[PDB]
């Protein structure tokens, strides 16, 4: 309705000062920010009791992604929005919050799987193609967000180098008592393992 109207024009807001959001946007800073923003949604659901493992992986292409093996992402019809709660997570300001990287990402893929089903929805620049689709059946839980940056939005560092993403990665596993992270980088093979035991 006008919802959809209120979703394009926070995500217009986030694309025209992206710094003010995201971080300096020319020195890779804002780049990686975007991937411990993922990290943190899903260290929080690490912190409520469901998550165990996160995997952080630096793909061939360009794109990152996170996942979990925590409740995935609420997926009913929220009512004042019309649309999955997944999707109002996504897209609306204040759900940092990860619409700011879905704002900032020229494509992003949202996987949830939950209550023995497989749910999908693809973005552009925060716009969802469709509505949250059922793909498929499972057994196991957890969220996964895939994006790709905006090539519009970082300038001068728009690849991911692994050194920053180990070193902060493991950062935040010592803040985190408990959680066990992974990265791996497709590009050559580096891989790494964190986790601190309390
Ligand atoms: C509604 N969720 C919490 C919540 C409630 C019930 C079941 C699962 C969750 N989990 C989540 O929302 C959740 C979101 C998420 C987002 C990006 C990447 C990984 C993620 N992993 C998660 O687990 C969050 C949404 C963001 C703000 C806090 C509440």
């Amino acid at each position: 309705d006008s919802s959809s109207i209120k979703v394009l024009k926070g995500l217009d807001a986030v694309r025209k000062r992206p710094g003010m959001y995201i971080g300096d946007t020319d020195d890779g800073t804002g780049l990686h920010h975007m991937v411990f923003e993922v990290v943190d949604n899903a260290i929080d659901e690490a912190l409520a009791g469901h998550c165990k493992e996160i995997i952080v992986t630096i793909h061939a292409d360009n794109s990152v992604s996170v996942q979990d093996d925590g409740r995935g992402i609420p997926t009913g019809i929220h009512p004042e929005e019309g649309v999955s709660a997944a999707e109002v997570i996504m897209t609306v300001l204040h759900a940092v919050g990860v619409s700011v990287v879905n704002a900032l990402s020229q494509k992003l893929e949202l996987v949830i799987q939950r209550e023995g089903k497989i749910h999908r929805q693809i973005y552009e620049h925060g716009v969802p193609q469709a509505p949250l689709a059922v793909t498929g059946e499972t057994e196991k839980t957890g969220t996964m967000v895939r994006f790709w940056p905006s090539l519009e939005t970082f300038t001068n560092v728009t690849e991911f180098e692994y050194e920053i993403l180990a070193k902060r990665l493991r950062e935040l596993s010592f803040l985190n008592s408990g959680v066990s992270i992974r990265l791996r980088d497709k590009r050559d093979g580096k891989e790494d393992h964190f986790h601190y035991e309390g």
